[PDB]
């Protein structure tokens, strides 16, 4: 599929508050789509989508999320909670006069977009999540309890502590991007043993060989945008857990109403498809797409494939 | 009407050519109305259109032309003629992925939407300009004869030698912006004596008044944009006269098919009502609107009427 020359795209920029513009990149004409990026990406990463959801007639806005690339990263770590991230994006749509947008996300983004589905339902014509299943908030339960009865997010525990997981990642980032952007078959990565072996990638070649999702180049590119901030800003996503789930639990009992779309992908042994299996009891209009042979990085694995299901469902869905 | 202010708007950047990028404002959803402004002003200039017509249904794009403000100023002056700003607005589009757009402009940037509309019909989904008529080359008539033919065009020549009127208009910006940018009734100005009295403001006020137009803070907006580059980029506009009615002679004969709308200008005293009198021989579709009590800066100077006309008009012959 057309991918995407940065060189060549539209940049806007918006500032939502006094020290924080958020950049993006923006393609095609009709209703107004926003796609958010998960840990550790950019707006790069949806380069198979952009030009494919323009051309099927849809204004793309494919975000720098906060602390990424070209958007600003404050350095305070509760800049970084969902309620501020959210009503940051609501203030986008203010100031670029939107009454109303198409959001995607994926993995952090996801997670984003299904808590603007939630609190700002008046804002979101239609929501999409790839991977990330929403799961209400359960208030008898805490964030820190719900990860050790999770041996897979183990690797958030090692994340928490500001300073630690970002020396590792911004010592050789082509090493750090080489690591994580591989297809399920190709991984390096034991993400159930972080914490216990010291790091991500204490036990993960020196010299990683180029997987077959991604060329050299688009390597340089994650890694001359992660020069400009470093990984603070993104690992300050992990760090809100309590104040996130206080309020998540603010909403409890309610529905999501508007059209949504859960993709859940087959090898992704993180954010597992089980995750998502009740999701209908909440979100009562909820269409769903599969797509096997995809792990985590589910834009750049099966991009073809993505662009289908996302096409399909905002022509019936969206708009 | 709703003003805009410069700190709240959505900024577009769009690299055109490799030493240039065009800047622009966005805001609304709908489809594209691109605003052209003319010398020497700014996206600003549209500050009250923007917001009326993004809450009527259109995306609102208020470009920076080349030379100003945030937009890129190269120092050629044949990158000024009609046939290279022309082709980068179409570049323009094509980065943005917009397959056409309604183009409005005033005064240069009327110039700039006609020959659009004329030689880019496809890219243009209907046309509309504010005070500039639309005449075809005279191919039998060069633009100097054209000039000393109407001696209210005399300070077109002022402005040809690089480096002159320049001086005069940078030695005290706020003193051009407060003597231009005035309603008919308190203009300062003698266009048709500007070439013997040795310049624009040679006889007008050390410190004028403030027009009923404007305020200090805006005057004092234009003031730092013009800062930036100067008034050479802006100049260059006039500097290609032959050039440009070369180029306007290679489409000789033939017609503008699209939708049209031509406004003039009670008290326009130098883009006259009665220079637009036959259009229509050579714009089919011709739609008119016209303001009475209107001097030049028709934008400012009655923009409710200009409001309504270009509502009225883009509901139903644009969409
Ligand atoms: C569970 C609670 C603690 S939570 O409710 O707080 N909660 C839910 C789970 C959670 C966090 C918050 C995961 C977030 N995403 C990532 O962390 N992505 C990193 C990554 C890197 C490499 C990789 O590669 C592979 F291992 F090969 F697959 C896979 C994943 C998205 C939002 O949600
Ligand atoms: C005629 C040929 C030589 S031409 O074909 O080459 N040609 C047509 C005429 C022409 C130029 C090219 C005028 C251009 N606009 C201006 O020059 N605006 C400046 C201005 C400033 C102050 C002011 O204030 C007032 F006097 F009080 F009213 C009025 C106007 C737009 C494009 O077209
Ligand atoms: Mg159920
Ligand atoms: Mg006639």
């Amino acid at each position: 599929p057309t991918s995407c020359n940065p060189s060549d795209m539209s940049h806007g920029y918006v500032t939502v508050k006094p020290r924080v513009r958020l950049h993006f990149v923006e393609l095609g004409s009709g209703p107004a789509v926003c796609l958010c990026h998960g840990f550790p990406e950019s707006w790069y990463s949806w380069r198979y989508q952009i030009p494919a959801l323009a051309q099927a007639g849809y204004r793309v806005l494919a975000m720098d999320m906060k602390g990424y690339g070209e958007s600003s990263a404050p350095p305070e770590i509760e800049e970084y909670c969902m309620e501020v991230l959210c009503k940051e994006m609501v203030t986008f749509l203010d100031k670029l006069g939107l009454s109303q947008a198409v959001f995607i996300g994926h993995d952090w983004g996801g997670m984003l977009v299904w808590y603007m589905a939630l609190f700002y339902p008046e804002r979101v014509r239609a929501v999409a999540s790839l991977n990330t299943p929403f799961i209400p908030a359960n208030p008898n339960m805490s964030p820190l309890e719900s990860i050790k009865a999770n041996p897979v997010f183990d690797y958030q525990l090692y994340f928490q502590e500001p300073g630690v997981a970002e020396a590792e990642l911004e010592q050789n980032l082509s090493r750090t991007f080489k690591s994580l952007f591989r297809a399920s078959d190709e991984s390096v990565l034991s993400m159930h043993k972080v914490c216990e072996a010291g790091g991500l990638f204490v036990n993960s070649p020196e010299e990683p060989s180029l997987s077959r999702m991604v060329t050299e180049e688009e390597i340089q590119f994650y890694v001359q945008q992660f020069k400009k901030s470093g990984f603070r800003g993104p690992l300050n996503w992990y760090r809100n857990m309590e104040r996130n789930w206080k309020w998540a639990c603010k909403s409890l009992g309610r529905k999501i109403l508007i059209p949504a779309l859960m993709v859940t992908a087959e090898k992704d042994f993180v954010l597992v498809p089980q995750m998502s299996q009740h999701m209908e009891d909440w979100i009562p209009h909820l269409k769903r797409g599969h797509i096997e042979d995809c792990g985590h990085w589910t834009q750049m694995d099966k991009p073809t494939e993505v662009n289908q299901i996302l096409i399909k469902w905002l022509d019936s869905d969206a708009r």
